[PDB]
């Protein structure tokens, strides 16, 4: 129960290298229904149909802005400068606390968004926390399968991080300092780490979901990156400069990381195998016993395959 | 099966700053067992009764030294120059490529060594992999199961293993990980455990890039559930993150009773220490410079905001 300013007033809200102006009408409580007491102003409303009459969701900060066809409901709480605009749907136990809902964006359960961006129609609704900068975007999406909106929605916590196109998130699922884009996907106790020096590309179909962890190095352009079917699956272990390309898995209690490694075509890294160094493995190769391969330094080891590698099998040259 | 080269010779070889030398004679095949063709010279043994006459254990390196009471039993592998002297313990499935075991220790079952070293008497049995320029100290000390480290040294009574994973880091007195932990340090910052502590669920410390960004856990402190610290991050005394709570930013430190439990979000430079828990959708964040303090006694739990340090109740009042 509130009531909408007498007076309107223009109010500015970047979009695409635009200056857009709304009018819109402050929100003005009347009686006291949660932690807002009867009196006390909060945002700035579209038009009576935003913040509904009902429930506890209020708008707290007297610059929040929401105005296009969004709509409020619930228990949802909206705390200092935000802008939700445009059939915006955020209405449960939700929480935004600097953020911004541009398109068709739907927050539900009891998700957090804090100083960060959500833009097209896509849905967060677990107990999701997209937090510190993250950009979420949900945009294209051509010729596929049908609208599979961007979703993040169990105990994802996406920190400043961009998440693209169809993404899915949702496991335990831990992502930070990263972009992942078209159609992947990070979902059990998955872990991603980037850092201020690398951040970490997952992309086209690919898929973290084990306890893996697909971990940036320091050096640089130590980016990890994985690019189509490729994932990593169980307590593997990806760190530094690699890319994981068409038809691979890691996925054991495997090691990866070091200098300039490649992975392509068929490949497979899956017992206690241990790769490190600047390694090219690229055909019908499987790496996957206590074995390990290991590139010294200006050395580089190259594994063609088919071929099998996995006893107690000590590479550290390259097959002659 | 196999027979002792004619000759002896001398070999000397690294200790605590010296250049001892032991008299040794060469390991030759006599048959045929596992990969090994008659009239094969392997390394060198102090008196058979080092490497066993059975199963399929054999010292592959004419370098490699196994000398004071070193007995390698079952089907042990040792490939290259090693050197094993005192009371090794050596009789699985095991396999040592480029290590050093140095006294009472005891590796066993499917257990590996690689590029690494092992003093004093401990224990790593499981199928533990300790590898890539690690340091074992025992001063029991125990790596045993699918353990995993990698280029650190583990000191006294360490415990490490679940499926935990460690990378670039020092954890030395009682201190325990143990279950799909991850220790993650870098070449340019360690991930430093010490006292009692223990890192022991999902849980995961990484270090930051920043200088001196190292996470540290002191005492009966401990990193649990689904937690993650990263960065500059020092836990001291009784301190208990865990579940899915998250630390990482600038100067971190926790004190006395702490506890960290829900959606947590502490990030920046913030000083925690008397009695608080930090446990629902809470978010702590310091931006900048800035630098936020919460003494405590006093529970952040709702979905609260923390930007500025609290100016009242235990904040301005102690007592
Ligand atoms: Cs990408
Ligand atoms: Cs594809
Ligand atoms: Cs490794
Ligand atoms: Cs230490
Ligand atoms: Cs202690
Ligand atoms: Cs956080």
């Amino acid at each position: 129960k509130y009531r909408l300013s007498e007076g309107p007033r223009a109010f500015t809200y970047q979009v695409d290298g635009e200056k857009k102006s709304v009018l819109l009408r402050q929100v003005i409580a009347v009686t006291d229904f949660n932690d807002v007491k009867a009196g006390t102003s909060g945002g700035w409303v579209d038009a009576d149909n935003v913040l509904s009459q009902q429930g506890d969701c209020w708008i707290y900060d007297e610059n929040a802005m929401a105005f296009a066809g969004t709509e409020i409901t619930g228990n949802a709480r909206i705390t200092q400068p935000c802008t939700l605009y445009n059939n915006v749907r955020i209405g449960d136990n939700v929480w935004i606390d600097r953020a911004d809902i541009s398109d068709g964006a739907r927050i539900s359960d009891n998700v957090t968004i804090q100083s960060s961006s959500v833009r097209e129609e896509c849905a967060i609704y677990g107990d999701a926390r997209v937090l510190n900068q993250s950009e979420i975007l949900a945009i294209q999406g051509l010729t596929h399968e049908h609208a599979q909106i961007l979703q993040i929605y169990d105990r994802a916590t996406v920190n400043h991080s961009r998440i693209v196109h169809q993404v899915q998130l949702y496991g335990n699922a831990t992502i930070t300092h990263a972009f992942i884009e078209h159609r992947a996907e990070v979902f059990d106790f998955a872990l991603i780490e980037g850092d201020k020096d690398n951040n970490v590309w997952i992309c086209d179909c690919a898929k973290v979901y084990g306890h893996a962890r697909v971990i940036a190095g320091t050096e640089e352009d130590a980016i990890p990156t994985l690019r189509y079917s490729s994932q990593v699956a169980e307590h593997a272990l990806i760190e530094g400069n690699c890319v994981l390309k068409h038809h691979v898995l890691v996925g054991g209690h495997a090691e990866v990381r070091g200098g300039p490694i490649l992975l392509d075509d068929r490949v497979l890294i899956e017992g206690h195998a241990c790769i490190q160094g600047e390694i090219l493995i690229e055909r019908q190769v499987e790496i996957s016993g206590r074995a390990a391969v290991i590139a010294f330094d200006d050395n580089t080891i190259h594994l063609r395959g088919p071929k099998v590698i996995n006893g107690e099998d000590r590479i550290t040259r390259t097959p002659l």
